[PDB]
């Protein structure tokens, strides 16, 4: 894959701790956007990355006043309209629950308020992969009621092999240890 060979790249020429950190968090963001493609290659939905909310309530609501509401400036991965539901979808990828607690609380407080004002009747759902385990939990009841089985087939293998090849490069380095 050429996402792959790109990082080797960037891992064999980098020589300043700057670089070497944004190649780490590059990294950690691919492995998100990877496992955002597989999702919805899974499920035959469409694939997206951040749409704004405005662009989702025009999307599916095209006769909405929306000069008339305040709405929120945010951009959850992906959505889906069921033409009666709209399921706000965001990608995770972690070992642990914290980051989709977060992410769950900001958009229930951010996306639904507007959403009930101006009538759509919205879901939050958030769906995390197990970078190691590949085990993938749910957030949200209708998503979880329309999607039953989830037939992902992960490998974030590569993804492991790249940071860790970084993290030993600098292995001593106090300056880019200090942006972990
Ligand atoms: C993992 O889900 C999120 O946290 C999420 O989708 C975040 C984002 O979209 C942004 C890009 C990003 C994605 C994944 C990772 Cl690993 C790191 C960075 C882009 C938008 N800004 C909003 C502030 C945050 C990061
Ligand atoms: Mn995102
Ligand atoms: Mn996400």
């Amino acid at each position: 894959d050429p996402m792959y060979e790109q990082f080797l790249q960037r891992i064999q020429a980098v020589r300043t701790a700057t670089v070497a950190k944004d190649i780490s968090a590059d990294i950690l963001e691919a492995r998100h956007d990877y496992f955002g493609r597989e999702l919805c290659r899974a499920l035959d939905i469409e694939y997206r990355n951040n749409v704004l909310l405005d662009e989702i309530i025009l999307d599916v609501y095209p006769g909405v006043n929306l000069m008339e509401y305040n709405v929120p400036h945010v951009t959850p991965d992906n959505y889906i309209w069921t033409g009666d539901m709209l399921l706000i979808l965001d990608y995770k990828v972690s070992v642990g629950h914290d980051s989709t607690e977060v992410t769950y609380k900001k958009y229930t407080t951010l996306i639904l308020p507007v959403m009930q004002e101006i009538g759509i009747n919205t879901e939050i759902c958030i769906i995390r992969a197990n970078p190691v385990t590949n085990q993938i939990s749910i957030v949200g009841e209708q998503f979880k009621r329309l999607f039953p089985t989830i037939p992902v087939e992960l490998n974030f293998a590569r993804f492991f092999e790249l940071r860790k090849m970084l993290l030993d490069k600098f292995a001593d380095d106090e300056e880019f240890l200090m942006m972990i």
